Parts: structure tokens; sequence; C-alpha cells
């Protein structure tokens, strides 16, 4: 990857981790409405990170 | 509550990150990745919307 590609990979890694952290926070709030969306959010973040990692990592 | 506001703000920060990463991927040759990021961003917008309705 170029430097720009690596910056995008790093940001995808960050969102993967940050979405896991927000999911845990919502689960502690027993905020089911939000945690339901957050789980799907984190799944897409994981998918994107793995996709970027394969390509530029 | 402090805990609720922490989660709302984190949702907003994730929304900003997902918009930023979708734009970066669109700027790169990254169709496969940008397609995923479109859905990722729609989820971050919906989570922020929902959390704002509840805790804003």
């Amino acid at each position: 990857g170029t430097k720009q590609e690596k910056t995008a990979l790093n940001m995808a890694r960050f969102i993967q981790n940050q979405t896991q952290t927000l999911l845990e926070k919502l689960n502690e709030l027993d905020a089911d409405e939000q945690a339901d969306i957050a789980e799907s959010l984190h799944d897409h973040a994981d998918e994107l990170y793995r996709s970027a990692l394969a390509r530029w990592g």
C-alpha cells in the first residue's frame, strides 16, 4: 500500500476497535435498541478492516 | 446520565470516523472497500440518530 492506503487501513483498525468499545458500553447501559445497531455496526467495521488488511496490510 | 452522554458522544465520534474513512476510500482505488464503508457509515448514522433521540 501507499502511505495514503496505510492511513486508511489504520483508520479501519481504529473504527473496528472503537465500535467494539461502544458496543460494550451500550451493553452495560442495557440499551438494547442502540446495542442492536451497534452490533451490526461493529460487524461492518470488522468486515472493512479485514478487507483493508488483506489488501494493504 | 454521564454514562449515557459518554455513549452518545462516542456514537458521534464514530459517525465522523466512518464518514472520513468512506471519503478516503472513495479517493483511493478501493471499490470493494468503499462498498463496505457505505454500509458501515449508514449504520453509524443510524446509531447516532437513535442515541440522539434517546439521550440528546
